[PDB]
């Protein structure tokens, strides 16, 4: 039991959700920006022999922050399920009780940074220009780690009870930071990648000061507390628990895309990798509209399921779905009418808008099913029973995905990355579909 400050506790909602996902779009969006606007740098300053440094380097960055991410999550679906359900003091307990195996975790890769960096660098695709570059720039992350995780976590958690708004500024601003961060150094100066790091931590170095303020300084919207608060909660196994199937689903692309990186290093030593980083940033830039209006639910499917108006709750769940397909349609569509003029930036020969649209083509004739198929997710998360999402992220990374490519590659073709996907998808959208007529309780109201 606590003070709900300005928890928008007060169930204004579909316009909870108006209002809750923008923020997300909007500095989702921003920090996009500055990707493009960092690496449009990094092909300058340096080519494109570190812009794979960066790529490759990438999966190690994504094996931290994965972690925290559960973290972050698993603090998220608790504190929701924790006010609502208005145990508003468990809370409290809870966010700095994750602070711990964080500040833990913050040290394991200060320490890693110091041992485990080159090891499993080299440990593929380790062209002897770009080898440097990746380990120039993964050096300073993890010196480095900690305000990295912090801020994720924070970000997360400031979610998870309400501020999508300061969510926003925890990102509108080591963005902009990062940027005239980079063009400081990078360009600037001469410290390149080995520098375009070093900014990149000064960015998660002077949020970090700022989420402190909204923690401890008029420490806002709700529980926070920083004396003794925390120490080593038996909550831990609780957060793991939800965290279990958020930590999966990244360590799964992860893990995995190491692997298709270091792959694409035996032919394409670059000239290929800055094309898959590239291809990248267009999925996840017209993914976040999804992921978006998906963090808005985050937390409001949270705070009523507790107790509260599960009447109101399938009202979201409903919207939450409802929207989403209407997105799901749309990237669909402009996804596969303007395959050309975004093949423009790729700009090569007349077979690369050939099978190199072929491929962006009936490959992506899933999208529209991929709105529900990624808003269930969430639903299973703020609803901390993670262990239907855990049996879910499963299906669609791996169980069906490699042992579909497996199954084509093993003489079927470069079609074997063609149906590949388009068929993986579906039948985790035909299971995901099952996993809710699986609980006519999320939805039980049409
Ligand atoms: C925007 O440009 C960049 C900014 C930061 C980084 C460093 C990568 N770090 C591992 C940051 C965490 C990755 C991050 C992304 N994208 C991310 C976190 C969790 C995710 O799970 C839904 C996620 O989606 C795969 C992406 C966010 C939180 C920054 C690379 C960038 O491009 C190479």
């Amino acid at each position: 039991q606590k003070q709900q400050s300005e928890r928008l506790g007060t169930e204004a909602i579909p316009k909870l959700l108006r209002s809750l996902s923008i923020p997300a779009m909007i500095g989702m969006f921003v920090m996009a920006l500055y990707n493009v606007v960092d690496t449009i740098f990094i092909s300058y300053a340096v080519g494109i022999e570190g812009v794979a440094g960066v790529t490759i380097a990438f999966p190690i960055m994504m094996i931290m922050m994965s972690m925290a991410g559960a973290l972050g999550i698993g603090g998220a679906s608790v504190i929701s399920r924790r006010l609502g359900e208005r145990r508003g003091e468990e809370a409290n307990q809870v966010f700095g009780n994750i602070l711990t195996v964080i500040l833990v975790l913050s040290v394991i890769g200060f320490i890693s940074a110091f041992t485990l960096l080159g090891p499993a660098l080299q440990l593929f695709g380790a062209t002897s220009v770009t080898q440097g570059y990746a380990t120039d720039y993964l050096f300073p992350i993890l010196l480095g780690s900690i305000f990295f995780f912090f801020a994720f976590a924070a970000n997360n958690i400031i979610r998870s009870e309400g501020n999508a708004t300061f969510a926003m500024v925890t990102m509108i601003v080591p963005a902009v930071l990062n940027i005239l961060l980079d063009v400081l150094f990078i360009f600037g100066l001469n410290m390149g990648v080995l520098g375009a790091s070093i900014a990149t931590v000064i960015a998660q170095a002077s949020v970090t000061g700022l989420v402190l303020r909204y923690f401890l300084t008029g420490k806002s919207t709700l529980s926070l507390h920083w004396s003794d608060l925390r120490m080593k909660g038996s909550v831990i196994k609780e957060v793991c628990l939800v965290g279990l199937p958020a930590f999966v689903q990244q360590s799964s692309a992860s893990l995995m895309m190491i692997a298709i990186n270091s792959m694409l290093l035996r032919f394409g030593s670059d000239f290929y990798v800055g094309v898959f980083g590239l291809v990248q940033r267009i999925m996840m830039f017209v993914m976040m509209p999804m992921m978006g209006i998906m963090q808005a639910m985050q937390p409001i499917v949270g705070y009523n399921y507790g107790a509260k108006q599960y009447s109101r709750l399938r009202e979201t769940v409903m919207l939450g779905f409802k929207v989403a397909t209407i997105f799901s349609i749309g990237i669909f569509a402009l996804l596969m009418l303007f395959p050309e003029a975004l093949l423009r930036v790729f700009t090569a020969d007349r077979e690369v808008i050939q099978a190199g649209v072929s491929a962006m083509h009936i490959l992506f004739c899933v999208t529209f099913l991929i709105g529900a198929q990624i808003v269930a997710g969430g639903l299973y998360q703020s609803l901390g029973k993670p262990k239907q999402a855990l049996i879910l992220s499963l299906s669609r990374q791996i169980i069906f995905l490699i042992p579909l490519v497996l199954i084509l590659p093993h003489i079927f073709g470069l079609s074997g990355v063609w149906w590949a996907f388009p068929i993986a998808d579906v039948l985790s959208f035909i299971l995901t579909v099952v996993l809710l007529y699986r609980d006519r309780n999320v939805f039980f109201l049409k």
